[PDB]
């Protein structure tokens, strides 16, 4: 049956799909370090230096730390804020 072949080829983005929506609690249990996190940077950060920016931010995930503040450390701020299609709409402008 095609039906069968078309599933088996799906088969992958449906791993990919339960995969993803099986960690949906710790993916939104960590929305409020995050964002405290990116909002401090979203308020302040745009007057410092790449030094001064990193620094800070630094400062901000440390005091994050010695509160049990649940907050990802892996995800880049930019890459944590902005998404695909802005990043290539800005490089294209």
């Amino acid at each position: 049956n095609r039906s069968t072949a078309l599933l088996k080829s799906l088969s992958a983005e449906r791993e990919r799909w339960e995969k993803t929506s099986e960690t949906f609690k710790n993916q939104m249990s960590t929305i409020a370090g995050d964002c405290l996190l990116s909002a401090a940077f979203i308020a302040y950060a745009g007057y410092f230096d790449q030094q001064m920016r990193q620094n800070l931010f630094t400062t901000w995930s440390h005091h994050l730390q010695q509160a049990n503040i649940q907050f990802r450390t892996d995800i880049a701020r930019t890459e944590y804020l902005s998404n695909a299609d802005e990043r290539l709409r800005w490089q294209a402008s």
